[PDB]
């Protein structure tokens, strides 16, 4: 019943950023500074459809394991699942231009969400854990392959881009560690959290990696 | 019933743009000729299979919201859904090169067509015109982008790309504002026509803007 | 009921080969060395996600045309339908780097697989060869561009990449000749074989491709 409240909350924050985005973005821009800005931009715009989608929560309500619907958690995986890889891009592009990196990146990205859904979606008891797992090594291989990112310094301009993703990669690890415990705990995990929490923790980390990091990239540009 | 007609109609005159343009298409091109050949003979290759899966309409026969079948509506989403992308990549393509515009014009795009399947899909009776509306609001910023296009010229070679483009932007424009409409008046809007309408209007503009826009760059090139 | 012992050897196989080819893979590589490893590296991944949702089976125990599963046959169409796009996409960069020729090349990689896809789970009892039919001509597309990939040799380097290629394209045709024929006789075709076979056949073809692609890559590289 209540997660309509974080979920109307979420919808109005993440329409704002996408909105504000569009107008602060816009400007001076047509080369690198219009990716970012494009590419920073597009994930709020989804973000936002998806938080409409989550709040009204369309198709129909049938539990694929407990007694909570499933039209939300759909959602949420849309969301994560075009929105990660559209950030880490982003993230990457900043740095790293290598194709092999940032395709393989991306790879591991997708099967992290993708996988984490497999997961989310078993109708099995115990094993949805075991997806879990692999989601979890699949997320530590980003993290991993971030730590490279900033180790590799090479081509790099002003002092501005480096900070920027000194704070980004701090971010961004925090909120994407956060994502997994609370899957684990509450939602889809053991259900240690009642439900409402699912939905508050979550949207926090999801309106807060998205907004926040296209402020730092707000920052940045 | 009638249905099967004009969707045969489309196979049988789709499948044709598609050979059709694989033997015209083909001849001297590597580069730019051929991407421009691939990407407008991919098009119709999509809308042809997805017009025989129309046509016999595969999956099962479940109401959303009314008495009509949905394979049908499916089909269209999945056909918009892939074909827009490639022609506004191409129409792009042929005057703007900037990854930003481009690539935060196809993000536009992937929201205008998912978002209007969203709406189509929705089961609740009145918010389907919600996410039409957003669809809308897609649509127009893809249009406006389309007008910065055409205004920013910049980089051009010969005259007869900027004619190519010219009759290309009307055509779409045309063509995709009769999209919502029609959508709006029958199919998943109010229900204002009686059913074989749809079909007809919405594959009148399939088939025009495809394989006319199809023609119109087999004119260009 | 036998299909596990065969989706499991396959789980093991893929995996092992997806580590190992981590681990292989790695090294000295930055651009095309890296590119070449992560596109071949993130295929076995998949594969064996893949193959643990085969072996595991999720989601429901529906029919779509017959008295067997359908959690098995639909992994596999994905398993494929990432698999094929990038395996094509190795290739393909190893010689010819044709925008249009690529893109054309993984859009009809796109339906092959897709339209497979769709024939695989169209529920009409005598139609699915349509559909069969339809993969086919994509399949003899893809091959017979692969016939000029060869044919075309333009820009190359040591001699290795021309051997490699050589084996690479025979192994290709062979494998994914098999696919198709293997399809029609058991698993959603006819059901000349039982069900054990289709398992079999198809994990046979599929480790191997994958896996003996991934290694005439690591002796090319
Ligand atoms: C399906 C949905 C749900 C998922 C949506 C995800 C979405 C696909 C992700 C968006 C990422 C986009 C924005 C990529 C941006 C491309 C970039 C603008 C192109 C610039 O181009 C220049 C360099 C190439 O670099 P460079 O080193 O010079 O090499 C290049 C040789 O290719 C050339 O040709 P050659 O070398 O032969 O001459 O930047 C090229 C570097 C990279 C940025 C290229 C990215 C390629 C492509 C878009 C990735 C698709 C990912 C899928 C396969 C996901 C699979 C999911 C799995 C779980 C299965
Ligand atoms: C390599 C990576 C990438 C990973 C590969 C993963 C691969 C993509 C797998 C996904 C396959 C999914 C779609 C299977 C879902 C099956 C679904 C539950 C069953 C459909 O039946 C209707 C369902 C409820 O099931 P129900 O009928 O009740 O099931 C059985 C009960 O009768 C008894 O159950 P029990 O025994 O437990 O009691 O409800 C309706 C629910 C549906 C609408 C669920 C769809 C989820 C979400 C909306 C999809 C997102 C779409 C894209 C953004 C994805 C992009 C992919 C790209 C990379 C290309
Ligand atoms: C679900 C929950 C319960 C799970 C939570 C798990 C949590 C995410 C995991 C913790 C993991 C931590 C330990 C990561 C550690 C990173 C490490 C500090 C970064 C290294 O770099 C250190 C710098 C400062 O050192 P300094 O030497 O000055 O560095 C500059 C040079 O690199 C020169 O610069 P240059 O090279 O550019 O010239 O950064 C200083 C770093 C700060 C920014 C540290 C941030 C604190 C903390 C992690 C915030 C917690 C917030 C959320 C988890 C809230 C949860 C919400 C809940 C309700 C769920
Ligand atoms: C999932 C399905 C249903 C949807 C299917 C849609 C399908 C993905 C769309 C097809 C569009 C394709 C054909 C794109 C063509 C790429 C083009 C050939 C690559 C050429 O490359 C050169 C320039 C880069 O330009 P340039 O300015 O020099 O910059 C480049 C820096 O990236 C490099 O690296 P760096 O700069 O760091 O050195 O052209 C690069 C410009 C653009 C053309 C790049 C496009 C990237 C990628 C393919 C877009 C994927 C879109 C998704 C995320 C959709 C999301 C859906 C939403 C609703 C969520
Ligand atoms: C940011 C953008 C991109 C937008 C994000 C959007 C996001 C992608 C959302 C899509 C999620 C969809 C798939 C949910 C569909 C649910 C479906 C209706 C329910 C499944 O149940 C079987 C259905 C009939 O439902 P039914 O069971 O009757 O439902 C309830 C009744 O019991 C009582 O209803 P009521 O209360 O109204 O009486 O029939 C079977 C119908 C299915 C086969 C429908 C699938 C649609 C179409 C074929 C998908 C196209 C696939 C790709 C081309 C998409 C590319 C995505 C990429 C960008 C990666
Ligand atoms: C569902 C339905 C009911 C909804 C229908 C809605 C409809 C789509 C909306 C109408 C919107 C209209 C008003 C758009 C206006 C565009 C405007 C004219 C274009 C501006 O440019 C004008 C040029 C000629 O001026 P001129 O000065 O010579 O221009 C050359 C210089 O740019 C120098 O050139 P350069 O810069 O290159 O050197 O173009 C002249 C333009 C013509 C090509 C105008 C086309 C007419 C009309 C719109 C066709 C209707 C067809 C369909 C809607 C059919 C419906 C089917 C139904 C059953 C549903
Ligand atoms: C949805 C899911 C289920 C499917 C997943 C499939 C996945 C999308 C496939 C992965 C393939 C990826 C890895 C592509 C790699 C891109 C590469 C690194 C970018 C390098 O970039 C440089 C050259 C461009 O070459 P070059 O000749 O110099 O031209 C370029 C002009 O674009 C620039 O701009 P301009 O020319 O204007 O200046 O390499 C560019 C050449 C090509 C490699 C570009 C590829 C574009 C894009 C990624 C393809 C998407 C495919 C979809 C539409 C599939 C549809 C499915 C159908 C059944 C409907
Ligand atoms: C141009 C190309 C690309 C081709 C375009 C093709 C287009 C993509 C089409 C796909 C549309 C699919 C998803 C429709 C599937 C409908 C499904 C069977 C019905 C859903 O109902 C639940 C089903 C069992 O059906 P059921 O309810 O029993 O049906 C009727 C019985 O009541 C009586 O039947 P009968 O009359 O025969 O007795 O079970 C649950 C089964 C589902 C979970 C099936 C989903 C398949 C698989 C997991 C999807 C992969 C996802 C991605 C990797 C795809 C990437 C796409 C990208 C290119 C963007
Ligand atoms: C489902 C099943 C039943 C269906 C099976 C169908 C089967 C796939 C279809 C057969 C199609 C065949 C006939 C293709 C023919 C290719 C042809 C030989 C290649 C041409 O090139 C010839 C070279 C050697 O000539 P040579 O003159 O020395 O060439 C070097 C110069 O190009 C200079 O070099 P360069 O230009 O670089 O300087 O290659 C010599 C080529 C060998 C590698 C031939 C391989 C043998 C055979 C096809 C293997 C069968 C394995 C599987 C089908 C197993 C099935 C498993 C079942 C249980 C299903
Ligand atoms: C705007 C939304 C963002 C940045 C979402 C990110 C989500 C994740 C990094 C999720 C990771 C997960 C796992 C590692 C395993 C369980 C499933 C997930 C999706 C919670
Ligand atoms: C070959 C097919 C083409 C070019 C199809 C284009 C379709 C559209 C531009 C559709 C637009 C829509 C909206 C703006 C809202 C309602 C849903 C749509 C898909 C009708
Ligand atoms: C690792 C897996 C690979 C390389 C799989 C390849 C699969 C194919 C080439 C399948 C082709 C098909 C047809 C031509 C028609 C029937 C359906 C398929 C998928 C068996």
């Amino acid at each position: 019943r209540p997660e309509w409240i974080w979920l109307a909350l979420g919808t109005a924050l993440m329409g704002l950023g996408t909105l504000y985005f569009l107008v602060k973005g816009m400007g001076v821009s047509d080369p690198d500074a219009k990716k970012f800005y494009a590419i920073t931009t597009l994930v709020p715009a989804i973000a936002f459809t998806m938080y409409l989608s989550m709040l009204l929560g369309y198709g129909l309500t049938m539990v694929p394991f407990g007694g909570e619907q499933n039209p939300i958690y759909w959602a949420r995986y849309a969301d994560w699942l075009f929105t990660t890889p559209l950030l880490l891009l982003d993230l990457a592009l900043l740095v790293d231009a290598d194709q092999g990196t940032i395709l393989a990146l991306v790879g591991a990205d997708g099967i992290m969400i993708g996988t984490g859904l497999v997961g989310a979606l078993t109708k099995v008891y115990s094993y949805r854990f075991v997806w879990w797992a692999i989601s979890t090594a699949a997320m530590l291989y980003i993290l991993y392959v971030l730590f490279f990112g900033f180790t590799s310094k090479a081509e790099s301009m002003r002092p501005e881009v480096a900070s920027t993703f000194k704070v980004l990669r701090n971010v961004t690890v925090v909120l994407w560690s956060a994502y997994p415990v609370v899957w684990l705990i509450g939602s889809e995990g053991a259900g240690i959290v009642p439900l409402n929490i699912e939905t508050l923790l979550f949207m926090v980390l999801d309106v807060s990696a998205k907004v926040g990091f296209g402020l730092i990239l707000l920052r940045s540009r």
